[PDB]
């Protein structure tokens, strides 16, 4: 069985939700969850919209919550961190000023374009065009980047789009794939499985692409979350996760304490 979590969620306290940290505790009570970890927004100079995190109103608000519920549930103190090389000193600064329990790396924006619905990204741009940027990024991050712990969703780029059908297939991105999944393996990083787009079927085809490859490819950590901005919960797509999960061969997930992994 692998243990109960979500880690990957935003409250109020990231730019781009407004949800009660407190309303996360107990709807992930409420379900069984054994361990949850904010995994709030920073992003350095992000396009259009500041992605700032006040460090120290974050952790007195989380503290309180985990001294309150300490004997119902496990919570942690982590981070979602937009990585762009161009900003790799200031990051591993902001990193490094606090004791985040976790640190997701993720790409937001290539080159201050954000990656997102209505953006000059997919201006003009195939689909095909538009997955293998992406991808290429995430590669220069993995390949170039070490202080975080899990890589967040890869099929970030198949959620938005001006496409008929934004799906991703690992098919079609087979070389640039293993290419990130063997340095993640290759650097004792875990691959995050984030059930945003979990509805649609070819997601979890996708997902079972990238955990099935991976464990190929010397992969052994995997970190589970919903990326939920509010409290409330799609179950059943996290259920198809942790089921692709365990199909996969992979028997544990990831958690960590002050960045190390727990064992
Ligand atoms: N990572 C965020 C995507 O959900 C970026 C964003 C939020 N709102 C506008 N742009
Ligand atoms: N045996 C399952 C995992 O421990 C129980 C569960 C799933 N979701 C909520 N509770
Ligand atoms: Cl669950
Ligand atoms: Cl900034
Ligand atoms: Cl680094
Ligand atoms: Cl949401
Ligand atoms: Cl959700
Ligand atoms: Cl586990
Ligand atoms: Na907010
Ligand atoms: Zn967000
Ligand atoms: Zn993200
Ligand atoms: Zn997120
Ligand atoms: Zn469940």
């Amino acid at each position: 069985s692998l243990k109960k979590l979500d880690y990957h969620f935003h409250s109020h306290f990231s730019a781009d939700s407004e949800e009660l940290p407190r309303k996360h505790v107990t709807e992930a009570i409420a379900h069984g969850l054994e361990e949850i970890c904010f995994t709030e927004h920073r992003d350095f100079y992000f396009p259009g919209m500041d992605f700032s995190l006040n460090l120290p109103e974050y952790f007195q608000e989380i503290n309180q919550l985990q001294a309150e519920f300490k004997d119902k549930i496990k919570i942690k103190i982590g981070l979602e961190m937009g990585i762009d090389l161009r900003f790799k000193s200031e990051i591993n600064q902001f990193i490094d000023s606090a004791p985040f329990d976790f640190v997701i790396a993720s790409v937001h924006e290539i080159g201050d374009i954000e990656v997102y619905d209505g953006t000059e990204f997919y201006l003009q741009k195939t689909k095909e065009e538009a997955q293998r940027e992406y991808l290429l990024a995430c590669l220069d991050v993995v390949q170039n980047f070490e202080n975080y712990n899990s890589f967040g969703h890869l099929d970030y780029v198949a959620r938005y789009g001006p496409y008929t059908d934004k799906s991703i297939k690992f098919a079609e991105n087979r070389e640039i794939l293993f290419e990130i999944l063997r340095a993640l393996a290759s650097k004792e990083k875990a691959l995050e499985i984030n059930t945003r787009l979990f509805d649609d079927p070819k997601t979890e085809q996708f997902y079972s692409d990238l955990l099935i490859n991976f464990k190929r490819l010397g992969g052994k950590f995997i970190t589970l979350g919903t990326d939920s901005h509010i409290a409330k919960r799609d179950w059943l797509s996290i259920h198809k996760a942790r089921t692709l999960i365990k199909k996969a061969g992979f028997h544990e997930l990831a958690t960590f304490s002050g960045m190390k992994i727990d064992k």
